[PDB]
């Protein structure tokens, strides 16, 4: 029903000038003008910005250069304060049941959890001023060149309705504090500078949950991805569709239907989880209800679910991107017969997600939480064949989720411990892994190879890895959480 493609381009002569910090407008201008005094390039100008972030010191600047760009950007990059210069990009988002009760958000509503005092933000095409399905819109800041805060196609209205609503289409969280970020034009066009200014204002606003519908391989570039990491690092639980989502720090979301099938519009394992994204209903542009089926649809489903889950939690101190991701995956109900690269840890379960989140203790975790190369079809393609000595190492890139801190570290070299009675000693596994873990997460890549004594052997070798993640005290002593990763493999003669 609804298809979300993308395309991007670079706009000639315009550059994002990322700074080594957060500067006032004149400081940015003076750094750039000195760096262009050392240089021989004269034909340059700052292309200034009019929006709610213009009233704030910034960590970037948009400039034009037409005469000689290589010398200009090389000289600017060589400026001390100027971290990086990257071209401006132009993206084009091609848009082509009581679900909260079908997930039993009634039971949470019944307890008195509705989304109160949770700032969720929609990075979409806006929300009309006089929509009756909402009660707590706080602001409708704009970031486009179009002079409208309202929604001209609805997608933003549909997303906001699913997250929050009180009418013929019920939203997951009625009492959420809504923040509308019109980052797309009524033609679905945006710019990296628009997104960067909007992300900066989202950081200033301190928005707990962000539903993000921006993708494309080129557009998620160095300033973009860095700003995403900085939001997640500022405790911005981000939710996006896989179609940022496929990054380490964002809750990626896939889409099933109401019969728990994988829909026809549906490395490390992503999505994290799935939920309903076919036949879902949400608010109309001025009013009414409408149903949409597509990949983008489950993302607001999970975003609403997360907003409600955040309201569920007594002490908000414990809610971060990693702990929320951990709950979505631990509570997840596995779909029988779906591999890990379509469903992640299992379709969303709002009530058991609420249960884990209610009992959750700060700790590190792995995704996948175990290795079993003989578990077809979940662990596919690793079960397409067993590991035979003389073959390339089996490499599994494991996400670490450090719910103990935005910064943490592997304390030492992760230890592979084979079971002797189960002849785990017939494999060796090496670790090539990111050392420091930021933000809220890291990675651990494991390269499994059979040993020499079992070149002519057939059977199941087993063992575990004993990793340890440390991160400073967030409450002192480091916060340490050792995590066993069971490993099970079937070996054969070469
Ligand atoms: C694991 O994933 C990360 C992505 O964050 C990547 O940079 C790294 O190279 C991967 N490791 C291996 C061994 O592929």
């Amino acid at each position: 029903t609804l298809k979300v493609e993308f395309s991007s381009t670079v706009v000639e002569y315009e550059y994002i000038v990322a700074f080594n910090g957060y500067f006032t407008a004149k400081a940015r201008n003076s750094f750039i003008s000195s760096a262009l005094k050392s240089s021989e390039v004269d034909n340059w100008r700052i292309i200034p910005r009019n929006n709610p972030s213009s009233d704030y010191p910034s960590d970037f600047e948009v400039i034009q250069i037409k005469e000689k760009q290589k010398a200009g950007l090389l000289t600017l990059e060589d400026h001390p304060n100027i971290k990086r210069v990257t071209p401006q990009r132009k993206v084009f988002r091609s848009l082509k049941r009581q679900v909260a009760q079908t997930l039993q958000a009634d039971v949470l509503w019944q307890m008195g959890y509705t989304g109160a005092n949770v700032r969720v933000a929609v990075f979409d095409t806006g929300l009309s001023e006089k929509h009756p399905h909402f009660k707590n819109v706080k602001e409708r800041t704009n970031w486009t060149n179009e002079r409208t805060l309202d929604d001209g196609l609805g997608h933003g209205t549909f997303v906001a309705g699913v997250i929050a609503s009180m009418r013929e289409c019920q939203g997951f969280a009625p009492d959420a504090e809504l923040h509308i970020f019109r980052v797309f034009t009524n033609n679905q066009v945006s710019y990296t500078s628009w997104f960067l200014d909007a992300f900066n204002y989202a950081i200033l606003k301190k928005i707990d949950v962000l539903n993000l519908s921006i993708g494309g391989p080129d557009f998620m570039d160095h300033p973009f991805v860095d700003k995403v990491w900085e939001l997640t690092a500022n405790n911005v639980i981000m939710v996006s569709a896989i179609g940022p989502a496929d990054q380490m720090d964002v809750i990626g979301v896939g889409g099933i239907d109401f019969e728990d099938n994988i829909a026809r519009f549906s490395g490390r394992m992503k999505p994290d989880i799935v939920t309903y994204g076919a036949g879902v209903r949400g608010s109309g542009v001025k009013g009414g209800c409408r149903a949409l089926s597509g990949t983008s649809v489950a993302s607001p489903v999970v975003a609403g679910a997360v907003t409600l889950l955040v309201s569920t939690v007594q002490k908000r101190e414990l809610v971060n991107p990693a702990s929320m991701k951990q709950a979505l995956i631990a509570s997840a109900r596995r779909l029988p017969g779906v591999n890990m690269f379509e469903q992640g840890h299992g379709k969303l379960d709002l009530l058991r997600a609420y249960q884990i989140l209610n009992s959750y203790k700060p700790q590190a975790s792995l995704s996948p939480s175990y290795i079993d190369l003989t578990e077809c079809p979940y662990m596919w393609p690793y079960c397409s064949q067993p590991i035979y000595y003389g073959g390339m190492p089996t490499v599994v890139n494991v996400t670490i989720l450090n719910g103990m801190g935005v910064t943490g570290r592997i304390v030492d070299k992760p230890d592979w411990q084979p079971y002797l009675p189960q002849n785990g000693d017939n494999i060796e596994v090496a670790f090539s892994y990111s050392s420091v873990l930021w933000p809220w997460s890291g990675y651990l890549a494991i390269s499994i190879s059979v040993t020499k004594k079992a070149a002519s052997w057939e059977g199941i070798a087993q063992g575990h890895v004993m990793i340890t993640v440390a991160s400073p005290a967030e409450t002192g002593a480091e916060q340490t959480s050792t995590v066993k990763l069971p490993i099970k493999v079937k070996i054969i003669p070469t």
